[PDB]
């Protein structure tokens, strides 16, 4: 019952304008008809580095919504908390992988990893095949200058709900940014 919104602007969109969801649009889409939970994420792509152990990873930034609605699941340590993603703090949830990557057997719980230049303190490590860290998208702003979301879906309450919160949603996307059909949702 998740449905994904898209940025596709039309040629007669990008020659009236020479991916990006804000937090207005992220808060404006948990009052659409119909929408249970916002599920938003900023991916980037960058270097973790803890010591003298270097990998590539997926760095996620995300809201409360998104630890809702996905399955993650913390294996040891915590996850987040409303006021972690409220405050930005400096919290990094990682995978098995990237935990083996950095620290082999050792805990991560407690250490410092470097991300893109970027100090994070490992909270949590998830349940068990990627490198990648979640952190609090409020993080995102301070530490890289990320404003906006890569990634949005909305939950609704029910399956029969979707074309018509769908459209909704995609529409408030559309009158926030003043476009005529750049976001959507598959017809």
């Amino acid at each position: 019952n998740t449905i994904e919104l898209f940025y596709m602007p039309s040629d007669e969109e990008l020659t009236a304008n020479p991916a990006s969801f804000t937090e207005e649009d992220i808060n404006g889409l948990k009052g659409v008809d119909g929408v249970k939970q916002v599920v938003a994420s900023a991916v980037k792509s960058m270097t973790a580095r803890y010591h003298e152990e270097d990998t590539d990873i997926t760095l996620n930034g995300i809201n409360s919504g998104y630890m809702d609605v996905k399955k993650l699941d913390v294996q040891d340590g915590r996850t987040f908390t409303d006021n972690d993603f409220l405050s930005g703090k400096r919290a990094g949830i990682i995978s098995k992988k990237m935990a083996e990557k950095l620290f082999g057997k050792t805990s991560p719980l407690g250490k410092i990893v470097w991300a893109g230049g970027q100090p994070v303190e490992v909270i949590g490590v998830l349940k068990e095949g990627l490198s990648e860290m979640y952190v609090p998208f409020n993080m995102l702003k301070t530490s890289f200058g990320t404003n906006d979301y890569s990634n949005v879906s909305v939950q609704t309450e029910s399956a029969d709900q979707i074309k018509s919160t769908g459209k909704e949603a995609a529409r408030l996307l559309n009158d926030n940014h003043g476009t005529k059909e750049a976001y959507q949702v598959m017809n």
